[PDB]
C-alpha cells in the first residue's frame, strides 16, 4: 500500500547519520496494524544494507524473520477473514427453525464465530448481537 514506500529515509540517512536513520523509522504514526507493522523493519531492513552498515541487516531481519513464521490466518488481511466468518454466523439464522430438536448445540458454532469476530474488528460486529 504505502508503508513500504518511504524513499526519504534514504534522504535523512546521508545527510544525517544510518543511526537517525532508524531513529526517524520508527516515530512514524501510522503503523497500527500487524501488515504495516512488520514491513517497517524490512524498510529499517533496506536503509540499513545501502549505506555501509552490513552487519545490523542481519539482525533487523532475524528479528523480522521469526516473527515472520507468524501471522497465518487472520493476522494478515484482516479485511477478508471478517468476510468469511460474518457469513457463516447470517447463514445459521436461516437453517434453524425447520428441524427444533438439534438446536441445543448451536452455542458453540455461534458464540465461537461470535468470539471470533471481537478479536478482529470490535466496531462492525456491534451491530452483528442484535437478536
Amino acid at each position: 500500500d504505502i508503508l513500504s514506500l518511504e524513499p526519504e529515509a534514504l534522504q535523512i540517512a546521508d545527510n544525517e547519520g544510518t543511526e537517525a536513520a532508524l531513529s526517524w523509522l520508527q516515530a512514524r504514526p501510522g503503523i497500527q496494524s500487524d501488515r504495516s507493522n512488520w514491513l517497517l523493519r524490512l524498510l529499517m531492513a533496506r536503509v540499513a544494507e545501502q549505506t555501509g552498515k552490513n552487519d545490523l541487516a542481519l539482525h533487523l531481519l532475524a528479528e523480522l524473520d521469526e516473527r515472520a513464521t507468524r501471522l497465518t490466518l487472520s493476522q494478515w488481511e484482516p479485511e477478508l477473514v471478517f468476510e468469511v466468518k460474518a457469513r457463516r454466523l447470517k447463514l445459521l439464522r436461516m437453517k434453524s427453525a425447520k428441524t427444533e430438536s438439534d438446536r441445543v448445540r448451536l452455542q458453540p458454532d455461534m458464540e465461537h464465530l461470535l468470539a471470533g469476530l471481537i478479536a478482529i474488528d470490535a466496531a462492525r460486529a456491534a451491530v452483528l448481537c442484535n437478536s
